[PDB]
């Protein structure tokens, strides 16, 4: 399958070069996967999700994204338009309130709340969670992190936006979740991206158009807009067979595209998410 004139990321991690305008992906597009995602929410309602989104959880006194973050995430995930995994379902868990602050304990308890319900859910393809989000160095978001992980979800979280170590952030820190970094449309590091030995990936993050509340749509950057990318490649490459939760982020490193991006100091990877489709 095709996309013509897509946004600048999608096309990207389908080609070996940045410049390009067309996400060639196969059609089978996560159909199958699940991915949760953890953030201010999901507005399930936008055409973009086509019914293929849903709230499962909120740690507030609604449901609803009445910030757009969670709903932008969401789209780079699995909108039809944004999405790199066009037909996955999506799960929205909303941690974070409508200014997109959160607590740890609430962020924790989300994570354990992802582990149990996907026991209740047809996800035959397997199950990812999408986290962008995240603060100073806890040990215990970091355990909370790492648990999802072992529990059978390949995870995907934000190396955040600090333009310094990710050692010192989490859930970026915790060694067995995939850390995602930030890159721009010219092949660079975002300029804000955090970076160091405990990246795994980078995604584009740097001028991202996807949805937003109020059935509308617009473009932001961060980490927070990499991190879907790297899930919905997930989602995207465990539909087709070619890996597992457990091991998605080392086979997302394996055939990233491997040198290409400037300005990543040395000891960080030189490793951007590239989906490997040949027609």
């Amino acid at each position: 399958a095709a996309q013509t004139n897509a946004p600048w990321g999608l096309a990207r991690i389908s080609s070996t070069s940045p410049g390009t305008s067309t996400y060639y992906y196969d059609e089978s597009a996560g159909q199958g996967s699940c991915v949760y995602v953890i953030d201010t929410g999901i507005e399930a309602s936008h055409p973009e999700f086509e019914g293929r989104a849903q709230m499962v959880k909120t740690y507030y006194y609604s449901s609803r994204d009445g910030n757009g973050h969670g709903t932008h995430c969401a789209g780079t995930v699995g909108s039809r338009t944004y999405g790199v995994a066009k037909k996955t379902q999506l799960f929205g868990v909303k941690v974070l309130d409508d200014n997109g602050s959160g607590q740890y304990s609430t962020i924790i308890a989300g994570m354990d709340f992802v582990a149990s319900d996907k026991n209740n859910r047809n996800c035959p393809k397997g199950v990812v969670a999408s986290l962008s989000l995240g603060g100073g160095y806890s040990s215990s978001v970091n355990s909370a992190a790492a648990r999802l992980q072992s529990s059978g979800v390949m995870v995907a979280v934000a190396a955040g936006n600090n333009n310094a170590d990710a050692r010192n952030y989490s859930p970026a820190s915790e060694p067995s979740v995939c850390t995602v970094g930030a890159s721009d449309r010219y092949d660079r590091r975002s300029s804000f991206s955090n970076y160091g030995s405990v990246l795994d990936i980078f995604g584009p993050g740097t001028d991202i158009l996807s949805t937003w509340i109020g059935g509308s749509t617009r473009s932001i950057s961060g980490t927070s807009m990499a991190t879907p990318h790297v899930a919905g490649l997930a989602a995207y490459l465990m539909t087709l067979g070619k890996t597992t939760a457990a091991s998605a982020c080392r086979y997302i490193a394996d055939t990233a595209n491997k040198g290409d991006l400037s300005n990543i100091p040395f000891g960080t990877v030189n490793l951007l998410a590239y989906n490997n489709y040949q027609a």
